[PDB]
């Protein structure tokens, strides 16, 4: 009878998913971001919050008086500045695509070369940025991830956050610590608490039992970040397990015993349980089909292609130039030469090609150190064509399926879960 919601705070709007024990979906359900005033200075972040009540009345009353536990996830680098005392939002976020330059020399010159910090959007690039901005009692300040800041709505401990949102202001899941580099600065005090994704933090707040009829021993868990919600609601828990996200680009998770981190090809690791999620993505993908032609042409070719042949064309499917991964070449051309007449047998050629491109990606992640990828879940748009998935099933010499759910909210309903069942 309990129930298990998980919230996503993505780019535009949040969505929310109500599972049982056994992952059945008994509610669902998104709402886009409303308008913020102009003056008011939490900016977006009172919008977040007005989209977390929404979604919570939007829950039927019946499944919130089941909900047992609760998490949620939000976007990556999105970083919020808090008052300790009052909880008041110091400024407006720092959105996850939003860029600090101008804190970019400081963090090299404290960061390893190449830590992942080591770039303008990082969360601590954002940290030193505000830092530096010299706000009175600063140091009573504390620093807030999206995703924390909207559990902390729910639950009013003050300063908790977990391994995967924090990876971008420099922490470290493997000693699941901060280095000494960044605790050595002062703006490291406003630093959040860190523990496991979907991990109980405390009982849900009396506020939110009495508006929302939610019973009282719901307990409030840590998130993750929306990419990472997005590959657990795949299911895929054992190394070698890998999703293949094919949308407009192509982007590859693949699970491993073993950690990976490679600044040439932009390869980095988030921990999940006692495992390394090994991430990788490239230019190719679906984006250069829709650009050459409409959906309509493209069922219509593909339900022309036999998938159990191969290409002989040699592609590198791209709109423009440049690759990191799989290839670390930001001059790599495109290769959509020779174009046959024929549309199917172009067509073909490209979804073979980038099936290549993929199969090719898996390997530098296993040369890289990962845990060979042994099937590959499948998530994005291209999921939903099967011809593809036997193209790709053939081309890597891998099962190829896709994943059952990806919806980061269900990846997010399953951290409530997992919360849950630590804390019984």
């Amino acid at each position: 009878e309990k129930l298990y919601l998980g919230m996503d705070f993505g780019t535009s709007g949040g969505r929310f998913t109500v599972i049982d024990e056994q992952g059945e979906i008994k509610a669902q359900g998104k709402r886009e971001y409303p308008p913020f005033m102009k003056e008011e200075s939490m900016g977006w972040a009172s919008s977040w919050k007005a989209t977390l009540f929404s979604l919570l009345e939007d829950i039927p009353v019946t499944v919130r008086s089941l909900v047992s536990s609760i998490s949620l996830d939000g976007t990556s680098a999105t970083t919020l500045i808090l008052n300790s005392e009052s909880g008041e939002v110091l400024c407006q976020p720092y959105l996850y695509n939003q860029s600090c330059p101008d804190a970019l020399p400081e963090v090299k010159s404290i960061a390893p070369a190449n830590h992942t910090v080591c770039s303008g959007t990082s969360t601590l690039c954002k940290l030193v940025s505000w830092w530096n901005t010299e706000v009175p009692n600063r140091e009573s300040a504390v620093l807030l991830h999206q995703a924390d800041w909207l559990l902390w709505l729910l639950h009013g401990r003050l300063g908790v956050s977990d391994y995967n949102n924090a990876l971008k202001v420099g922490y470290d899941p493997e000693s699941e610590s901060y280095p000494s580099w960044l605790l050595g600065q002062p703006y490291s005090q406003l630093l959040p608490k860190v523990q496991a994704p979907g991990t109980s933090i405390g009982n849900l707040k009396e506020s939110f039992t009495r508006q929302f009829g939610f019973p009282d021993d719901c307990i409030v868990c840590t998130g993750t970040t929306d990419s990472i919600a997005a590959f657990l609601a795949a299911r895929a828990t054992e190394p070698g397990k890998a999703v293949t996200s094919l949308g407009s680009t192509l982007a590859i998770k693949l699970l491993s015993t073993k950690r990976v981190d490679d600044a040439r090809y932009g390869v980095y690791s988030h921990r999940l349980d006692d495992k390394w999620l090994v991430g990788g993505a490239s230019n190719t993908g679906g984006a250069i089909l829709r650009q050459l032609f409409s959906d309509e042409q493209l069922e219509r070719l593909s339900q022309e292609i036999n998938p159990m042949v191969g290409s002989p064309l040699d592609y590198y499917p791209l709109q423009s130039s440049g690759e990191r991964f799989p290839i670390a070449d930001p001059n790599l051309a495109p290769r959509l030469l020779p174009r046959p007449e024929s549309d199917v047998e172009f067509l073909h050629g490209i979804l073979e090609s980038i099936a290549r491109i993929e199969g090719k990606g898996y390997k530098l992640l296993k040369e890289l150190g990962a845990t060979e990828a042994e099937e590959v879940l499948t998530a994005g748009g291209g999921a939903k064509n099967d011809k593809w998935i036997k193209i790709r099933q053939r081309v890597l010499g891998l099962p190829v399926k896709k994943a059952v759910h990806t919806e980061a909210s269900y990846g997010a309903s399953l951290l409530a879960l997992k919360g849950a069942k630590q804390n019984s």
